[PDB]
């Protein structure tokens, strides 16, 4: 059986879920798209602003009783993506998912919209498009699994959504900073494969009020975890005014490709070449630098790179600057290096950069913080967000 209401069709047997006041969601079609079709009693009293990572409400039609609303169809929630056993990613990896979620949020904030209740239940994973690709999209309605059915609601604290309360309830009208906190919590949730940064649910609110977060799954000597921690801690900062904007989160190293990581190192090295050892920039760079370099970096690299460097009496092993200079030197002269050196370093850029970030897990985090001094400069505008 089939119901046609203008440009929207659906089969009444294909029920996906139920909502309040006899609202119902069916699977259907609109304009050769598979869509969710929400049927509602009408309540009384912008296509040009669409974005791939915010859910689309395509069309509204009506018969004599109901309105029918065509809505962009999801395969799963982020809750299911993260939690379900053996869930196929289908080519959508966590960092990309979070990247897309933050883009949708930056878009909403660019329109002066605050979500206020961003959680795993309302970040939806799309059906695969014509090109076999899936995406994250932020929804106003959250979905909670209940066989082949889901409850949908816009409300915070409905059954199923208990450990994710709207941040405004744990505290001025809501600003972007509530969304960033929630995003920060979602970031950790995905990365930790289901944990909350404010602990188990019975103590979670109490922990949020005091800023007692614990990012235990992030190892303090792994480059990827050092970067993720750096960002996530800023996003869930107890003080709302220290939280970065969505566009600011998007510029963070957490999202940089290996090529971009290597280019950053190359650029700071170029920037600090003629800089005096006693100037403000090199001082910022050498402060706390002994731990970053593992006291002597020349004792923490491979024997073939060690041997090739021995000629360079210039490079000091206690120095963060000289490690960056050694890196930039060997990237620039890579072609002309001995076979054994190209082999130990591996290919440009991906193996090369990982040679150093695996050995020196604080190098990028430390260099990123230190080089904020040059953030307004033209060369570094790709790496930092400006107000
Ligand atoms: Cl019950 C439901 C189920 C969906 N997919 C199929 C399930 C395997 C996952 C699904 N995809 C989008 C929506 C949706 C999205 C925004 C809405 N606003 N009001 C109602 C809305 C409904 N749903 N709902």
């Amino acid at each position: 059986s089939v119901v046609i209401v203008g440009k929207i069709s659906f089969c009444p047997k294909d029920v996906l879920g139920h909502g309040a006041e006899g609202t119902i969601v069916y699977r259907g079609m609109f304009d050769n798209r598979d869509v969710a079709v929400k049927r509602i009693l009408p309540e009384c009293f912008r296509e040009s602003d669409e974005h791939p990572n915010v859910i689309r409400y395509f069309c509204t039609e009506k018969d004599r009783q109901f309105q029918y609303i065509a809505i962009e169809l999801c395969a799963a929630t982020l809750q299911e993506y993260v939690e379900q056993k053996d869930f196929a990613h289908l080519g959508l990896e966590p960092i990309t998912l979070l990247q897309q979620t933050t883009s949708g949020l930056a878009h909403l904030h660019s329109l002066n919209i605050v979500h206020r209740d961003l959680k795993p239940h309302n970040i939806l994973i799309s059906m695969p498009n014509a090109h076999g690709k899936i995406k994250a999209m932020i929804s106003d309605f959250g979905l909670c699994k209940k066989v082949g059915r889901h409850s949908f609601s816009r409300r915070s604290g409905v059954p199923g959504t208990e450990g994710w309360i709207a941040p405004e309830m744990l505290s001025e009208n809501p600003t972007y900073t509530v969304d960033i906190f929630s995003a920060g919590c979602v970031f950790y949730y995905v990365i930790s494969e289901g944990s909350h940064p404010f602990g188990k649910s019975l103590q979670r609110q109490a922990n949020i009020l005091l800023g007692a977060c614990s990012l235990d799954c992030l190892h303090p000597e792994k480059h990827e975890d050092v970067i993720a921690r750096e960002l996530i801690e800023k996003m869930i900062a107890m003080d709302p005014q220290k939280r970065p904007s969505a566009k600011h989160v998007l510029k963070h190293p957490f999202f940089w490709s290996l090529e971009k990581q290597l280019q950053f190192f190359q650029d700071v090295s170029d920037r600090i070449e003629k800089e005096s050892l006693d100037g403000p920039i090199v001082k910022q760079l050498e402060r706390g630098g002994r731990a970053v370099v593992k006291m002597d970096w020349r004792e923490n690299i491979t024997v073939p790179l060690q041997t090739d460097l021995r000629k360079f009496r210039t490079y000091k092993g206690g120095s963060v600057r000289d490690l960056l200079r050694a890196m930039r030197n060997k990237k620039h002269h890579y072609r002309e290096l001995p076979a054994e050196v190209r082999e130990t370093l591996g290919s440009l850029p991906d193996d090369f950069v990982c040679y150093f970030t695996s050995r020196f897990p604080h190098l990028l985090a430390h260099t990123y913080r230190a080089m904020e001094l040059c953030s307004h400069e033209r060369l570094f505008q790709p790496y930092y967000f400006h107000e």
